[PDB]
């Protein structure tokens, strides 16, 4: 193949280590009879330079799962397994994907971040997604097979998860050091209401993106003052998504933006457009579904979108640094519009 994930922002090394955290404190919510909540999460961030080969974006076993076969297994990443971090501890960001979907689809957004300067931890929900665990062992999502969700509380448990995130990378004998000042937390879809929500609960989140997900819980009644980034597709001409937006507006008593995406999709902020339209099995997306969730944006654009609005938000709130992406139209990206 010779096949890559989307060049990152720079050329510097990246490394990357996978993490398989339990947290003793907590039953699982959706299965409890398997004992305590187990994590795994991936780690991509600034190191020092390796001649080893780059990590690829998946085993074969796990490209199965996600996708239906193991072509992904052949696309390599950027990022070494195990390289050495470089010296001075990043701020970092943590990210959580869409509901029923692999923390490996925030691959191209997770390294981007990386070779920007970020330590990045990406995280998978367990039985809200296939997951590969240590030993080869591989939970489905089976909360997908469920009537009996409740968004509200998938929301409210991620939040739980994150926090027990950060108090893993942020403590002693973290398996990276970062640098605890400065944390930002973002999602796609129900991990993008995630985002938001571990944000509320806890002081150490700096600020959040929700990547088009609708909100599920109450707000809080005084309202959230900490930095959000809503940022949409569809939300132009979609009267129920909107609404909602419309609601969570007026609880943000902070910096706040909310931007659109009027002919993207549902998935333009992760990594299927480019695995659909690069190794997609015919009709992989059903034909009805192309509209609603990638729209017109290719993978392509779709990743630097995704990119540049993600990482203008977090060095704006994290590095001081500012951006006109945030503020403004940008002629450089069409394909964004102001919804405030």
């Amino acid at each position: 193949a010779g096949q890559e994930v989307a060049a990152p922002a720079t050329r510097i090394p990246l490394g990357t280590k996978t993490l398989h955290l339990v947290d003793a404190s907590r039953q699982d919510p959706w299965k409890p009879s398997a004992g305590n909540r187990e994590l795994m999460v991936t780690l991509w961030y600034p190191s020092l330079p390796s001649r080893e080969p780059a990590a690829p974006y998946v085993s074969k076993p796990l490209s199965r799962a996600v996708l239906g076969n193991d072509v992904l297994a052949g696309v390599r990443t950027h990022a070494v397994a195990g390289a050495r971090p470089a010296p001075v501890p990043r701020p970092l960001v943590v990210l959580s994907p869409g509901f029923g979907m692999s923390r490996i689809t925030l691959t191209a957004l997770g390294e981007d971040l990386a070779s920007r300067g970020y330590a990045v931890a990406a995280v998978d929900h367990t039985y809200e997604a296939p997951v590969e665990f240590p030993g080869g062992r591989i939970e489905k999502c089976t909360l997908c097979d469920d009537s009996r969700m409740d968004p509200g509380a998938v929301v409210r448990n991620r939040a739980k998860d994150l926090r027990f995130v950060l108090d893993r990378l942020t403590g002693p004998g973290s398996e990276l050091r970062v640098d605890a000042r400065r944390i930002g937390v973002a999602g796609h879809s129900i991990g993008g209401a995630s985002a938001v929500e571990v944000m509320r609960e806890d002081r150490r989140v700096d600020a959040a993106i929700n990547l088009d997900g609708n909100f599920f819980t109450e707000p809080p009644a005084e309202g959230l003052n900490k930095p959000v980034l809503l940022l949409g597709a569809r939300r132009s001409g979609l009267p129920e998504p909107q609404e909602n937006w419309e609601r969570a507006w007026k609880q943000l008593t902070g910096w706040k933006r909310w931007l659109d995406v009027p002919a993207g999709g549902h998935m333009t902020f992760t990594d299927v457009p480019w695995i659909v339209d690069r190794f997609g099995m015919p009709g992989q997306i059903p034909p009805e579904q192309v509209e609603g969730q990638l729209g017109t944006v290719s993978a392509a654009r779709a990743t630097a979108v995704t990119r540049n609005y993600v990482a203008a938000f977090f060095d704006r709130h994290l590095r001081g640094r500012p951006s006109p992406l945030l503020d403004r139209p940008s002629s450089a990206h069409p394909e964004v519009t102001f919804m405030k």
